[PDB]
Parts: C-alpha cells; sequence; structure tokens
C-alpha cells in the first residue's frame, strides 16, 4: 500500500527536467497526492497533465491546488487505481510509488505506452529494466527509462 508523502518540489522540478518535459506534452502522474507534479508540470512548461489518485480527498485537494495555480485548463485529475487507468495518451508517465508496486505496474507500461515515452520514477527502480539515467540528489534519486520500440525478451 503506497502512503500519501509527497516528493519535495525541489525533486519533481529535477523528474520533470530529466524527462524534458514541453508545452507538447501530456503528462501522466500515477498516483497524484495533492497534484504537484502535474501543476507544476502546467506551471512552468506549459505541459497538459493528468493526474490519476484513489484517495478522494487528495483528488479534491489537487483540483483546488490547480484552480489556486491559474492551470485547470491543463490539468485533469482522475479518481480511481492506476492499475485500472488507460494511459495510452500519456506522452511523460512519473511515478513515487513503491519497489514492488513498479514491478506490478512495468508490462501495463510496456502493454500501454508508445515507443519513446520517458518514464520518471522517484526512489524506486523497475528491477532487470535497466534505466536510461539516475540522478543522485541529496536524499533523494530519480531514474528514467525510455519505453523501446521493443521489449527485451527478459521483460
Ligand atoms: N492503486 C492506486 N491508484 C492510484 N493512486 C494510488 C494507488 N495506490 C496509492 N495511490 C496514491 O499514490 C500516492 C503516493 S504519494 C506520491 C504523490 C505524488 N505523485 C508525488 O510524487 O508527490 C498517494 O496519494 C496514494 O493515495
Ligand atoms: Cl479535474
Ligand atoms: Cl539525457
Ligand atoms: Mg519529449
Amino acid at each position: 500500500m503506497v502512503p500519501y508523502v509527497p516528493t519535495p518540489k525541489p525533486v519533481v522540478d529535477r523528474m520533470l527536467e530529466l524527462a524534458d518535459v514541453d508545452e507538447t506534452d501530456v503528462l501522466y502522474d500515477l498516483g497524484s497526492g495533492d497534484g504537484r507534479i502535474v501543476i507544476r508540470a502546467a506551471r512552468t512548461h506549459g505541459a497538459r497533465g493528468v493526474g490519476i489518485e484513489i484517495d478522494p480527498d487528495l483528488v479534491k485537494k489537487a483540483r483546488k491546488n490547480a484552480k489556486e495555480a491559474g492551470v485547470a485548463d491543463l490539468v485533469e485529475f482522475r479518481q480511481g487505481d492506476l492499475f485500472e487507468a488507460d494511459i495510452s495518451e500519456a506522452t511523460v508517465v512519473t511515478l513515487y510509488l513503491l519497489p514492488s508496486v513498479n514491478q506490478k505496474l512495468r508490462p501495463i507500461l510496456f502493454e500501454q505506452l508508445s515507443p519513446g515515452t520517458p518514464v520518471v520514477s522517484h526512489d524506486f527502480d523497475m528491477g532487470r529494466w535497466a534505466p536510461d539515467r539516475t540522478v543522485d540528489l541529496e536524499g533523494d534519486t530519480v531514474y528514467r527509462w525510455t519505453i523501446p520500440e521493443e521489449i527485451p525478451e527478459d521483460l
């Protein structure tokens, strides 16, 4: 079970840089919490955003946060389980979940996401799926992968 403890805002900024997020992107944050990843993607980079979040109290907070930030026209939140969500329109995916949850999610990412889609994770890796980047911050790690044209036979 993934607790609500958010990614610090400076770490969020580094995640968005690492994925080269820009105004043409549609960023999906899977387990979106207070909405900070999608809100900062919209405010800083002009990207459209979708946050998927299971807890209705956090969906409510995130919607309020987006309105207060002046980015409600760019950002949408959906109440639901991320393992059941349609994420195929994502051009970038961001994650701060758990090691076991990342492992369960991996095949869904391969099923739904277009080749070339960046995936960025705070702190937790994807097992034998090797990252393209690993950024060491003071007390946090950020990984990036790019969805390949062919899934490695190992995976
Ligand atoms: N199966 C699931 N589907 C959607 N959201 C889930 C989920 N399991 C846990 N969550 C949510 O995932 C969030 C993890 S905290 C991370 C929040 C945000 N992405 C950030 O980085 O700041 C919590 O808000 C929790 O309620
Ligand atoms: Cl919304
Ligand atoms: Cl790079
Ligand atoms: Mg890009």
